[PDB]
């Protein structure tokens, strides 16, 4: 039976997310890389290995916005597509999908806010009607650019807008320092249903002070979604940090806290789950998963056991 189909339309309630019965439930699963780069791998084929084999429950579509990065300021209509088919293929397999606005050089998500709203207007309209789609409006908002002054203005704007169409699907929001600064949010949280808050980490990078921050945002009643996490370091330069990830994720485990591993693609980096070659449609042998995806998929696994 498929997470939707067992879980149904999921709800947040003070730091926790739950399911349909009330339950607490975490969802575990992986990021596409941007989707203009490596959006081969967004498929049904891919994502049916992925719920059948991996057991993972979500799949995160990563649509960068920034026209340099030939994100959906670029090419808005293409983009768009990949998209679509990559949500599709999500609802008929009974898994819940992330469209992540995938910002990041543009680091202050009101330079596209107009952009933003159109997207998620029709985003919501499409699909705001099934549990399956949770609308992730701002990847990583970075540099001078924080809560009270930058982010929660644009979040407002772009949450009224999708509250319009879908008063429940989730919405998680960015923070500052590239969705580090989860400890600001409860000095002015938003007041809207279902809202939840990113916290990202480099297994090779982050460590106990970034617990900390999580955990006084919890105690303050912040809930956090980590929508992208990776088990190299920041830089990727040294190697994979497996122990290093087991602490963190025996930390999200312990706090019902849901993750999102980047990133399913072929690229010769160390977070990257599959070897070169690989193929898009799904079905990887051994030999086509990198370290890294073979500890994801391992764990993802073992967390369903
Ligand atoms: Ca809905």
């Amino acid at each position: 039976k498929t997470p939707v189909a067992k879980n149904g339309q999921l709800q947040v309630v003070g730091t926790a997310l739950l399911n349909r019965d009330g339950k607490p439930f975490q969802l575990r699963g992986i990021s596409t890389h941007g989707l203009q780069w490596f959006g081969q791998f967004a498929n049904k084929d891919a994502f049916q290995t992925l719920r059948d084999d991996w057991k993972a429950n979500v799949v995160r579509l990563a649509m960068y916005t920034d026209p340099n990065a030939n994100g959906y300021i670029a090419q808005p209509e293409w983009l768009k597509a990949k998209v679509k088919e990559g949500v599709e293929a999500a609802k008929e397999l009974g898994m819940y999908v992330i469209i992540d606005w995938h910002i990041l050089n543009d680091n202050d998500p009101n330079l596209y806010k107009e952009q933003a709203k159109r997207f998620f207007a029709e985003m919501a309209r499409e699909y705001g009607n099934t549990p399956n789609v949770i609308y992730e409006i701002a990847n990583e908002p970075n540099g001078d650019v924080t809560w009270e002054e930058k982010i929660r203005p644009y979040a407002d704007e772009v949450i009224r807008t999708i509250r319009s169409i879908d008063r429940d699907n989730l919405i998680i929001v960015g923070t500052g320092t590239w969705s580090q600064d989860v400890d600001d949010v409860a000095s002015d949280p938003l007041p809207y249903k279902n809202i939840m808050y990113a916290l990202h980490f480099y297994a090779g990078t982050h460590g106990q002070f970034l617990r900390d921050k999580a955990n006084y945002a919890l105690s303050k009643g912040t809930p956090i979604f980590v929508t992208e996490w990776g088990t190299s370091d920041a830089s990727g330069d040294g190697g994979v940090f497996l122990d290093q990830s087991r602490e963190w994720l025996k930390y999200l485990d312990s706090k019902t806290i849901s993750w999102v591993n980047w990133s399913l693609c072929d690229k010769n980096e160390a977070s990257a789950a599959l070897r070169p070659g690989a193929d898009p449609h799904g079905g990887w042998g051994d030999d086509h998963l990198s370290d890294s995806g073979r500890f994801i998929k391992a764990k993802l696994i073992e967390a369903l056991e």
